């Protein structure tokens, strides 16, 4: 009943790869139709086939601003207006202070923050039409935690936290929560920079309480908490979902 | 992820409010349910709605000579349990400049000492299963302070740091420990808030919903940490607030 | 002497009017030769004047990529490279979320978040050659707390929080501390808006723990606090000053 | 003028080793009138000795019940009734989880978060007709971070950042701000860690600038929160961590 999500329909961005992937798939294995948007359709292509009628493929830049209209007009052709919205798009340029061009900057802000307020801002009337509405950006231990060359992420990651209050603020009147996950170290594409080095990976899974770093599975009940009823009363958390990484 | 059956729950403080919702919610899930309370009619009332799944407990969790039988007694009906809900507490209300050594000293009995004692008795059945869920109860005034709330409010702080704590000596071992923290709900810690309805509607306009709390609205979040789908997160506080600190 | 500022130079963004303003009167008196930068000249004259010849006056848009590095040559001219960084500019286009705009946007994250960053970067060098710095970042109450009309504004302001963090890591090491001071409401260039309603006004200053609003004389302190070397072993910190705002 | 103490008392708590002594040698030279409060006289005579005639000494458990009435008066016999409070007695009994006594979780408990808070209870009405006070509490990485053996330690450190919260919300409007500095240190309460030398090097590489505390490092701290110049700051952690907690 709480975590159903049969005859609801999500957009998930950064859907063919990582964290975005496998959000799409537990989504369509509660029962949502699902729309993955991502840059390069052949992954996309292959998730769809993985889940099957349920899920469309979107092709868009979503830091683009030109392309905002129809990337929006395309995530609502096959299953019309989504009630659910993931922002699993990501970039991580990894420049240190010292070293932050104008370009890996404004790329990190466009993706990480800007990106998420206007697509989220688009898809909210319909929501507000239909009463309900779920929206999930991805927090970041680099949302309290400064590591080695993540000062543009981080800033974009802490960001990310007063943005999620500030939509719940706007909007959670109108039936629409706005929520962040904040995953720890998972095997995804803004990771593997970590997941190469085994020692560093080692020792980020003995900084958790748990002691070892997240499996994709781990990201399916969070996910589907905060896209279903059960999450009816959460809005504008930061839930971390990180074996106790912070806890330590 | 969420089914919650071959596994048995304790909840403290279940004779009421958020704790007898909790033991619904588990129970409905598959759970077997064990409520704890001071008070026998209430518990066999919701023994009665749930049925056989249910057993009632009566007993003082802040008593310290009270701590084996009540672990006993916990245990008797369905084994030692693998879920933990803490959701027993009291604020006194008592204002800085009026409280009493026994009120503050009753604050931080029930609120602090009675679930790391109680949960410390049920970690070892948990690691040898090496599955476990502790959930304690923060509040708005872990980070808010609200007038009248002054030794509520340092066992709530306290709970937050508990947890991550009772997160960082256990969760190695499958005991997840995580804390959900309600805002304005009608339950026997509140009706000083519900019966004053100025007040019950100030509280639910600094939400970001504009509403308060209904029981109905902690069974996800309970069930969330109660289950498989949390068991990447331990040590952490889910305000379950409508937006109340997001304002 | 933990306070003395004597052989120092601070550079204040945003001097020309409030907290900027009070911050380069503050840092004068502590010894301090200091350089307020702001957009008009003609407020810039007055503040010098009343200062004296230990104040500076720089005209530049310091949200101007085009102009860093003239911004950057001119602050460093009257009394070399600065020792001490306030960034006390910012913007609140006061836009709630459905009626947000690109520029109004844009040009939030490009005073708020970006124009730091990019500002303190080109001065960092000279402050790592002497082996001491001191970086202050404005937040916010909106850097935990969601008011209405803030979304651009809190997204910048919870982006500082991590910033400050993030400063702290790259730079810190080698003798610059980077910490954020947190205004509650002050009569100010941004808050006028909020003092200018009387009712609004009495409301936030009961919502504080000792029952006011701030007036520009509490800022004097804490400023100090965070660019002298009783703050040595303070970094990657934000300092509320809010009356209790944030406790209640 | 703003961080000038000449006319005010201080009365530091845990005044004899580490954070507390420092605090008491900091305040008396900004001017203060200093009351260090220890077990021992004789490491309060040392002290006393350094400070010369701005200091008096007095011996006491400030997490004895009995003892808080008579502790209360010996505290405002050599200079009137302090202006200034600094709680920096601690204890971290180290006890892991699964070990943790009745005996050591109790006396956490009634030294760090109980003792702040009967004693500043008991000085406030003077600082009230006065109409200025300042209250130091001190948090640590522990408000926020579990470490080993700190459970006991972490809840009331948890606790005392939600208690400083609740004395603003009670008292500032009288004049009386209420702030707790987080250390990140050689005293007294680390001394485990410092005859440690690996643990200390890392410690000191958890931090940001690279490096742990030296006791001057809190001197600019203590004397902004005790002083005019943190009249606007108040219920707030000031962690004193070298960026520990940024990373």
């Amino acid at each position: 009943h709480l975590f159903d999500l049969s005859g609801k329909v999500a957009c998930i961005t950064g859907a063919s790869s990582g964290l975005g992937r496998r959000a799409a798939l537990t989504l369509a294995a509660a029962g949502a139709k699902v729309v993955g948007v991502a840059r390069r359709a052949d992954a996309l292509d292959n998730l769809c086939a993985e889940i099957g009628p349920a899920a469309a493929a979107v092709v868009a830049d979503v830091a683009s601003r030109d392309g905002l209209e129809r990337t929006v007009a395309d995530i609502s052709a096959p299953f019309g207006a989504p009630d659910i919205l993931v922002h699993a798009a990501g970039v991580n340029t990894r420049e240190a202070a010292d070293d932050v061009t104008f370009n890996g900057w404004d790329q990190t802000l466009a993706l990480n923050l800007s990106a998420p307020f206007f697509l989220s801002k688009a898809f909210v009337p319909e929501m507000r039409k239909k009463g309900w509405g779920r929206i999930v950006n991805f927090a970041s231990l680099q949302t309290t935690r400064a590591f080695p060359g993540g000062i543009a992420y981080g800033a974009t990651k802490g960001g990310i936290a007063q943005l999620t209050r500030a939509m719940a603020e706007a909007w959670s009147p109108d039936g629409i929560t706005a929520n962040a996950i904040g995953p720890g170290f998972f095997p995804t594409e803004l990771t593997a920079a970590v997941f190469e080095d085994d020692a560093r990976a080692a020792r980020n899974a003995a900084q958790t309480c748990i002691g070892r770093n997240g499996t994709l599975s781990d990201m399916d009940g969070p996910i589907l908490f905060l896209c279903s009823d059960a999450s009816a009363y959460v809005t504008g958390q930061v839930l971390m979902v990180d074996g106790g990484f912070t806890a330590k």
